[PDB]
């Protein structure tokens, strides 16, 4: 199929990473410019984790409580100046800003959408993997006890564009972190609590983009001349556990590219969701959601 | 599961990321220490790609037909001061060794094995993605035109182990290149005309992960008393399109932790094959082969 999961390569955000050690907790942080950004319950002590009051913790801290070190590349110790709290995250302030800071801005994933991921142990980077925001606001990663402060992102230009810090796994095997306003990913809370988790659905726009990558590969047994407005689709999305579609050029492109139009593709899910009739799809027996329209416009096209 | 496909950090590669011109062909180079490696078919105008006279090309180049260009951190162009051609690799000698030259080995990978790939292009790191070599000796990569001399790699420790540079996509949709002694993977050969592409198999170390994986995750329903020896398995497995088992420390740690017997799942795996019946793991209805004992172990401890 050639078609891959993909990621931005880490090296930027790797000389960002640092450690993050407040008491007996310790976990990853991002530094950039004069700030270090990690997860506030590195001030909660290990045994307070389900019902932390972390207003009466942070006021506990001085800029003494925490401790920053960076053991990639050029090791330093970093000298914490000021400390403040922005919903799930600390902002901490350090004496000396990052040489290596690149491009950035902070941005917010939304369902469907795919970002980087630079999963980090004890301030060092161990993997890199790309993950698509679920649309119950979790993510499908491999996070174990010590990845908190990992970071995720996309690429624009040479400009990093920062979604998400990791927080949390829940019951199932999913993930869930919060943007870099603070806020948690889909009104979770990070507390150590048994939380109910919204049900998860197909990304529409995704599967649309995965039967255009089929086509592109000459794989359009699924493909009639019926159509499927996308009013209609919208509409029968909402009772089969589907996200609605909303197109975007992207998606216009795959269909100017592949001489079939949406509309066609649309009708195809509403086929397909019923069941394979024993063939496959790009090796696949179930429609897949997880490359985006940008992911097969790049990898297939080089657009 | 907790399984993703994750690759190791690229930042030390990227920084020995080069672009090689010869010519009006342009593609990625390896800088290590004082020595750029690269695909010779840079040497190869791009109407003569299908029967290319190698020997010849390199004999009417000099040091000056070839530019060597950083673009990633600091910028530079190395001049070259000698060239070489090591099967279907070449190896520029340049003027200045690369200062941000790793720790590293080369080595080659085997069928089963996975291994990180830094895309590239221009020179330019684009993006990096992690594979399996396949039996047939194909990774199902993703490479356009303009990729070849993108690099693959594991990392030992501190330590990068260099086993495959980018050459060629085949009919299907696969892809395929050299290791750094020269060899390309797989009786391949790096000329553009239609080549015998061997059968794909099933990587049965790489499944029976996959089972141990499940299990760790609760889903066990596969797993009965019966028993399979390896031996009795690997006379079923060439049979049925499947690697021999060869067991390893990796998977005995699985066997071990979830005390279930290797043996059990080689049993599993010859009535999976038949068809679950309706039945799922893991969030298929086919075996999967993608993931290493190794990973499993990392990614699930
Ligand atoms: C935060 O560093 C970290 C993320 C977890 C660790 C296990 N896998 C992860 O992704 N650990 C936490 O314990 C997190 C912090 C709460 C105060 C929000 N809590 C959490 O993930 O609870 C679920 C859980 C913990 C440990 C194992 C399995 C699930
Ligand atoms: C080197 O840049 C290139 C990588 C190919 C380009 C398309 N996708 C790739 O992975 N390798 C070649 O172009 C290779 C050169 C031979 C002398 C080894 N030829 C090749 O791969 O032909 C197949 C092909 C070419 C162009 C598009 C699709 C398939």
């Amino acid at each position: 199929s050639g078609l891959v999961k993909m990621s931005h390569p880490s090296g930027d955000v790797e000389a960002c990473m640092v450690q993050v050690t407040c008491g007996s907790m310790t976990l990853n942080g991002l530094w950039l410019d004069n700030t270090v950004w990690c997860p506030r319950h590195v001030m909660c002590p290990a045994d307070q984790l389900s019902d932390p009051n972390y207003d009466a913790l942070l006021i506990s801290m001085t800029n003494h409580s925490f401790s920053v070190q960076k053991h990639i590349g050029a090791p330093a110790n970093l000298r914490v100046v000021g400390h403040a709290m922005q919903g799930t995250l600390l902002k901490l302030t350090v004496d000396v800003a990052n040489p290596s800071t690149p491009a950035y801005t902070f941005t917010t994933v939304k369902p469907g959408a795919a970002f980087s991921v630079l999963a980090c142990y004890n301030g060092r980077p161990t993997g890199t993997f790309t993950v698509v925001m679920r649309p119950n606001y979790t993510i499908k990663g491999s996070f174990l006890c010590g990845s908190c402060g990992s970071v995720g992102y996309t690429k624009e230009g040479s400009v990093i564009n920062f979604c998400y810090m990791h927080q949390m796994e829940l019951a199932n095997g999913t993930h869930t972190g919060s943007a870099f306003d603070g806020t948690m990913y889909g009104a979770f809370m990070d507390k150590q609590v048994h939380q109910v988790q919204l049900t998860d659905k197909y990304c529409s726009v995704n599967v649309v983009a995965w039967l255009y990558a089929a086509i592109l590969n000459g794989c359009a047994w699924f493909v009639k001349p019926n159509r499927t407005s996308v009013v209609s689709f919208n509409e029968w999305a909402l009772a089969n556990q589907f996200t609605e579609f909303v197109g975007t050029q992207s998606v216009d492109m795959l269909a100017v590219k592949t001489g079939v139009a949406i509309e066609q593709l649309l009708y195809a899910i509403q086929q397909l969701y019923t069941g394979f009739q024993g063939k496959q799809i790009l090796g696949s027996t179930m429609l897949e959601d997880e490359f985006t329209p940008e992911d097969v416009n790049m990898q297939i096209m080089g657009v």
